[PDB]
């Protein structure tokens, strides 16, 4: 375990965004852009998936949080992988309760397939969350989840899931898709769909300043 990538709060946080790369990629990058839109009290944490075969593309060896096997709602699916990988994020959330922030002070994100651990790891938590970043990504295992509300710790989390409308490797549709279903497992009117014209797999500067308004809203100060 590499240390993860933090924006610490200015000098007294009172909450925590816990945000997941997608595939291939380190904590870095994201790390700084939360920094660009940092808000004084709250702590950015961005974890590093480990280097390690990925069954996709000739099984070659680079950070992701899980296997990716296919890219089809029929592709096989790394069940073992995502459950281990959200018990780990369980235990980095309960790492920062134990530093001082509460559990509803945080919010669970990611891109792609971070984003998909990310919902699925808030929805299997019976860790209360303050919300859930879930950029250009889809739902995992969602064959698992029995019908209606999950009820749960978090059945009433609020939901933000952004997309871009050309993205070629995670389409737009599986995200429309995932955001439908996670609107009948959760409270529907905490969930907030916002796609991005244009964009691929990537990010953009509206769609950061919509995850900032999310996270501050959600994550307001104290003082
Ligand atoms: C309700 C949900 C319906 C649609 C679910 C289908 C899921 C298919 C996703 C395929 C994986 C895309 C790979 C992305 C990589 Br670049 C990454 O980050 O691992």
């Amino acid at each position: 375990t590499p240390l993860p990538a933090i924006v610490p709060a200015a000098r007294k946080a009172t909450a925590a965004v816990i945000f997941l790369h997608g595939l291939g990629d380190t904590g870095h990058g994201w790390a700084e852009a939360f920094a660009g839109i940092r808000s004084s009290h709250i702590k950015y944490i961005c974890p590093h998936a480990p280097v390690r075969p990925v069954t996709l593309n000739m099984n070659v060896a680079m950070p992701s949080w899980f296997d990716i096997i296919g890219l089809s709602p029929d592709s096989q699916e790394d069940e073992s992988g995502i459950k281990q990988a959200a018990e780990n994020i369980k235990a980095l959330i309960d790492q920062e309760v134990k530093n001082g922030i509460p559990s509803n002070r945080i919010i669970l994100g990611g891109f792609s397939q971070g984003g998909a651990l990310s919902l699925y790891t808030a929805l299997t938590t019976q860790q209360k969350l303050a919300g859930v970043t879930a950029l250009s990504c889809w739902l995992p295992l969602r064959a698992s989840f029995p019908q209606g509300p999950i009820g749960g710790a978090n059945r009433d989390i609020s939901i933000l899931q952004c997309h871009g409308d050309c993205d070629p490797l995670v389409p737009l549709m599986f995200g429309s898709l995932t955001v439908e279903k996670l609107k009948t497992l959760v409270n529907p009117a905490n969930v907030t769909f916002k796609t991005y014209e244009g964009m691929m797999h990537s990010s953009c500067q509206q769609e950061m300043m919509d995850v900032k308004q999310f996270i501050d809203k959600l994550l307001p100060p104290i003082d």
